């Protein structure tokens, strides 16, 4: 579990959204297993506007912060999981590292801000959904 909490948006992984999530819609892809919702409070992560490819990012599976070497933005294929068929899933970066489903919504961070959240797992390899092309996030 976990969100990214920027300005009056609230990021969650799209499979993970609740029913306030989509009562409160702003922008969904279910390609890039990203969700966008409103939120009352304004919340404080900044978003990272980079091309870095080292990161930490949060493992709740291990309690622990992991430094990762992680690839571009790309369109990778994903095995079937419990929320989606085997699919080429967009806007994704590959670490070597743990991932577990429940590890879903953990924060890969550079010293930037904030890179994407853990989307998927298995094989050894950590996927994180990219959320700095989304400029939109940093406004109104
Ligand atoms: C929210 C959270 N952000 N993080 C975090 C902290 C440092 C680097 C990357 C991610 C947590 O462990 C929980
Ligand atoms: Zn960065």
């Amino acid at each position: 579990s976990g969100a990214i909490y920027v300005g009056n948006y609230r990021v969650v992984n799209r499979h993970l959204a609740t029913h306030n999530d989509w009562a409160n819609l702003v922008w969904e892809d279910s390609s890039r297993d990203l969700l966008v919702s409103s939120t009352t409070a304004q919340g404080c992560d900044t978003i990272a506007r980079c091309d870095c490819q080292t990161g930490v990012y949060y493992c709740s599976s291990r309690r622990k912060h992991y430094p990762v070497s992680f690839s571009k933005p790309s369109l990778i294929f994903v095995e079937a999981s419990e929320y989606y068929p085997a699919r080429y899933q967009s806007h994704l970066m590959l670490a070597v590292g743990h991932s577990e489903p429940g590890d879903c919504g953990g924060i890969l961070r550079c010293q930037h801000g904030v890179v994407g959240i853990v989307s998927t797992g298995g094989n050894g390899l950590v996927g994180f959904a990219d959320v700095r092309d989304l400029l939109w996030l940093d406004e109104e």
